[PDB]
């Protein structure tokens, strides 16, 4: 019959009010400083814009071999033009104490190099995936991290994507029952004219074909969805011999893996078919379909049983968790601040490279490769 | 300003009217008489009920080893108690001209026998899939068919399924661009307490495990979707050794194939996980998702591109085409009446048995098996 | 390590087996004989074919004003040519004990007549909706029913529809929280060239336009979803004056209702737009979307909350419940046999006719019409 | 056989490269300066964070009556603490030539006030919806805009949301055929304890209930989807008399409108049921379903016909157009820069308020209100 206290007490006159309700991740500070190395497609389309959403990170400086671009980029994000390094004086960042970490967004073959030069610079490292083009180079990056007593983090965004985490969460709850068969697919049409794609066609720079580039999402995903490691691996690859895009690196490759629990999986990556990011986890109770499974946006998951399809996706008005990009950046910032192990350490990034090598080996020999090497996911998936 | 002639002409008193518009297949004739062999799960749940929707077929007789069950089923479908046969006096159907064909729905290893006896009895044959448990037996059936000058059709219900034909049509019309990667998955939890599943647990009666039973859908489907034959296959199978269900047949099995066009495929079948029937066909212009892919009901397909998902399924009020069960049944009928070849001939059933053989061989030896033997799909896919 | 007793016991030679597991409603008996009246669109497309799936019903006779059509239909459904009646000798069915009930599928204005003659002939009645074209006529039918001591059931197929019952069940179980707003829409393009639509264009034969024909679904559905009766209605209708289809009946009409609980609803029906059958039920905890809501096939419902869409539809392999056509038919049958009241009695059909009357009145006067007349749903919704 | 020129020419050594391909809206500058007035829920959750994505806008200063908050906010977005005004010295912004415009994000009753004081300050105006609490106050805002020769823009984000524009685009293409029936629903549970909701419960501050707050999306949407104005209106409202939340403003209200083309529509807004944002446009060719229809994120649209559902939504990896928030902000910036009329001028915002008044009037009197007042959408919908 009567308005509650608060309503009637609101002044019909201009008056300040308390802080509003938060339905979205609010900014909190920018204490952690980042130095972005490699201003390419991913860096300028996804990572740089992804800072605005961070709660504890900022872009302190840039590192590029194209002075002009690095200039324009500096302006857009207001980075001090004096904090613009190149690949030869990159080490001079050790002087600046405001540059807490470095984000390596360079070709796969250059990752390690700048990670080590970074650690010797006493800075923390955030390296893109795949880690490096060799298991040995991954180990070195890890060795250089422990020496400088710094943290090494691999850019596994899917480890910071709400829907992916929701997927892991529901699976741990045993919503699918006993796990028995995982299926994954990751694809996109390779455009040789794309500046970012040219280095990907060189085995020396990329380290391999579609598997190293996107099939790793299937590999990595199969691992955290099932929450365990493969003990065995089998694989096959094929590329049109008349396609100049696959002279050095593979187009399509298919791998089958077995897990300790007894679960199986089959997946593939492709450079010659359109966008595909689909993961399927089959249990004896229900089946999970993630599609889109690893998109930058619009992921969608569904738990199906005869007669039902329970879909989950980002809300339309509220935002229960920060986006993967911002969440990934702040994660390292957090890790350091609160002195804690990062969820995606150098070891994790090395596991995938080591597994990928085993897979390329299996496809070359047509024989299965034993991958039961006691790796342990510290901190869980 | 005035009603059309059709409206104003309708009398306002009880009056005869013309034949109505058909928004669904109408019954036409019951010229083709069938003798059903084996009153089991598929027969009583799907085929017998499937007869009602037929436009040229009827159930004329029954053949069962359970007189009690046969008596009950005959009464339910208006079958004359005098036309109930057992497996001993089966051959006597040769004396009844009202029996035009037989439909074998017996376990796998019993197929060839009855197909042959049926042909010796001067009848056409509809045999359930998988055709037989040996390539040789498939050929013997094809031989008996040719010696009797009768038709041999294999129960590939998906070859008469409205949504599957629609998927084949948009592919042939190049809606997906060039085809490069196909993924299939077919699973369902095997229940050893189900009378129907008991013979499936026996290698001698079944001819194999999940591949023979349901993996065949991913295989056959991959073939009719791509519109070409595999020239090579690789595979690996695994089953929990402590599970009483898989002592003789396999639970999970995965296979990879390469086609003359260069396309690749990877699929699996499972006897230990929940209901999955999902086909994916990746083209360089679009991706096709069939899910459910091979259901008895509610099939749904979708053509995806960045930003779009065009779905197709059976309408909610109209029924443009007959269901797969009824259509399959009328297909043999029409073939005989029109003196035309069947779309699912014994040769088609044999190609699958032959391929499954290659797949089992490959999983056994851990090596790729060449399947470039020149099978040619007579009449398109 | 060893197969279960059930598996090892299966003989390897042709042998009789037990009755299989049912993943779908099996035929049981054909005790209840029906006489179908009016071999038109609904009858030949939906009802006659709907008999096959029945578990207690059968077609015993036909009543048509087109001897030619009746002869053809009788042959298609095994009906004895001797049991074909016309509208003149209809009353003679009273002499046949094999005729237990009649199913009136004649245009609206002819319903009451035949329902009454059927009752005078000592038969039960299944009458299509909308019940009649006047409240009085509905009561006369109810009176004839009570005088004959027979049952009167109205063809509300959605009251026996698996997905609609599921929607009613999750609502009753408070899955949507408190109910506050319901939206309905029912449309389809009226084609004056369709023999079936010709009488629908005539006010005298139809009793009204899209509201009487299909608007009734949104109305009836709003009532069974909310589980309560409207106490007040408002409405407005409009039809293009130059369209020959709407000279006598309305094309588009919209209505609003308020219920005792306080809930509100707003829906419409259209004779000029494409296929729409969508029901929305807004609760304070969740929102339910039925779309298609009242299809002959492929119904789908979804319970939405920020970040989720839990879908439910008929399974792809199993059939937990019989279809609405067959179930409706068996419902009257079982009621007679079990000496139990029907769920869709003449009173239910009358409540709708009465409400539609109020709605037309409201649109005519532009004022709200009070409908708080105390109808009570006997047997729940 | 050989890698194309570009691939082989990429240096295996650290080397700068040209600007990458743009798959996402890139930043371009921040020439247009904004002064945000009213730091509430919407301002801090949606508008402030929405600047990072802009290509021509920045946050030059803030205006608040809560010094402390306005401080913290300044820090987070790096706004010069000297450019922090209050509601009494707000006019002092006229001094600063770097403050090109003002974004009024205050209670509905305060909109006009600050718009006029803004225009006299020689600045451009971006006012939130609904425009004001009276047609007269809207006219004054327009008069004050022409005097200062500045631009007036209403915050109709949906006029800058990709999916909404895609929806308008497909409809103009006649993909739905002749338009005949639009249905809309907009709801969310009102929380009286929410600081932002308290003023919304006061008729003096809000100007009305759910209609003024969110039902306006249905009203506005119905207009640009059909691309025309209503000539007539009818409406009804009801709220639980024992609910202290609706003593002064309405909870649920339902309106029906007719359009010149002959199209009809029914819609409603609610403060007592969960999130609902669903628009339906029915044509005689197809039907469009927008659901979510006006979300901040995850909108989804579908074009349905018997057997088809063509869905469209934001891509998962690319981003063809900037988000509604950023797009809205830059729109004004554009309008000014290129000297052009804004798509959402004060007149448009006044049309909705004028229509809403007509609707409240219709519900009060229970009679239809003629709204055929020759309004014209300059620039189209
Ligand atoms: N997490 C994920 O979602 C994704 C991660 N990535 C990873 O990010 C890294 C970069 O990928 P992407 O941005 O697509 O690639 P681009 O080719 O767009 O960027 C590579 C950048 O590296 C720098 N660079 C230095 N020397 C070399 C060299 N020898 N050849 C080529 N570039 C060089 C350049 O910076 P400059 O011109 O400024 O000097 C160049 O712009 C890869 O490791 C990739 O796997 C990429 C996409 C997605
Ligand atoms: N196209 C498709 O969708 C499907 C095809 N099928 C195929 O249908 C066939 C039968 O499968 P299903 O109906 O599930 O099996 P069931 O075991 O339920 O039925 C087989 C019937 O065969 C007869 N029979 C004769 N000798 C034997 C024997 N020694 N062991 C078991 N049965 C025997 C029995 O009939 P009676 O008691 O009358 O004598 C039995 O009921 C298989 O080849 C299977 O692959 C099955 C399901 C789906
Ligand atoms: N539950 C639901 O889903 C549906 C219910 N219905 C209802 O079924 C009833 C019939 O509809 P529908 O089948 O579409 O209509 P049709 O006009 O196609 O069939 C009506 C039948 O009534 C007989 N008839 C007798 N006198 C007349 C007369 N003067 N004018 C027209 N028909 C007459 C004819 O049968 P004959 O030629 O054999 O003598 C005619 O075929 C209606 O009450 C309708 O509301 C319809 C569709 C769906
Ligand atoms: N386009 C859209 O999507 C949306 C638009 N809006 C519109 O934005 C406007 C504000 O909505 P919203 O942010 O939800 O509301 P909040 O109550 O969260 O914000 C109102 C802000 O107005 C200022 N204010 C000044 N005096 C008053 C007063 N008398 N009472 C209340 N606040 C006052 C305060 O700023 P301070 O405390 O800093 O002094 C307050 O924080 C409304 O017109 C609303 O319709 C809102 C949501 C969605
Ligand atoms: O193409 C990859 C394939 O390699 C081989 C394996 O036996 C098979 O299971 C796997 O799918
Ligand atoms: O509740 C709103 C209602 O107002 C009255 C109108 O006649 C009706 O069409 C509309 O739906």
């Amino acid at each position: 019959a009567t308005l509650p206290a608060g309503a009637s007490q609101v002044p019909t006159t201009p008056a300040g009010r308390p802080m509003p309700y938060a339905i979205r991740p609010m900014p909190e500070d920018r204490r952690f400083g980042y130095a972005i190395v490699g201003l390419g497609k991913y860096a300028l389309n996804q990572i740089l814009p992804g800072f605005a959403g961070c709660q504890h990170s900022r872009i302190e400086a840039l590192v590029s071999g194209n002075a002009e671009k690095a200039k324009i980029v500096a302006a857009e994000y207001g980075v001090d033009p004096r904090k613009i390094y190149d690949y030869s004086n990159f080490d001079k960042i050790a002087k600046d104490p405001k540059i807490d970490a470095v984000y390596i967004i360079l070709p796969n073959s250059l990752h390690a190099e700048f990670a080590i030069r970074a650690f010797k610079a006493g800075k923390h490292v955030m390296c893109e995936k795949p880690m490096a083009t060799s298991v040995a180079d991954c180990q070195r990056m890890i060795d250089a991290a422990k020496a400088a007593n710094k943290k090494l983090m691999i850019g596994y965004r899917c480890h910071y994507d709400p829907m992916n985490r929701a997927a892991v969460k529901l699976i741990r709850e045993n919503q699918l029952g006993k796990l028995g068969m995982v299926t994954t697919d990751n694809s996109d049409v390779m455009d040789q004219n794309d500046p970012a794609q040219q280095w990907r066609l060189r085995r020396e720079l990329a380290g391999g074909g579609s598997l190293m580039d996107i099939g790793i999402y299937g590999l990595n995903g199969t691992r955290y969805l099932l929450g365990e490691e493969p003990i065995e691996v089998r694989a096959y690859t094929y590329s049109d011999p008349n396609d100049e895009r696959f002279v050095e690196v593979e187009d399509r490759i298919i791998w089958q893996m077995r897990f300790r629990s007894g679960a199986l999986s089959h997946g593939a990556s492709s450079y010659s078919t359109t966008t595909t990011s689909r993961f399927s986890v089959q249990g004896d109770k229900a089946v999970l379909l993630m599609d889109p499974a690893t998109g930058y946006y619009q992921n969608l998951i569904s738990v199906q049983t005869p007669g039902h399809a329970n879909q989950s996706m980002m809300p339309q008005f509220i935002m229960p968790a920060n986006n993967q990009f911002s969440a990934q950046l702040d994660h390292l910032a957090e890790a350091v601040i609160n002195n804690k192990p990062v969820r995606s350490p150098g070891e994790e990034g090395m596991q995938d490279v080591r597994l990928i090598q085993a897979i390329y080996e299996a496809a070359r020999t047509g024989r299965p490769v034993n991958t039961d090497w006691g790796y342990v996911r510290q901190g869980g998936y």
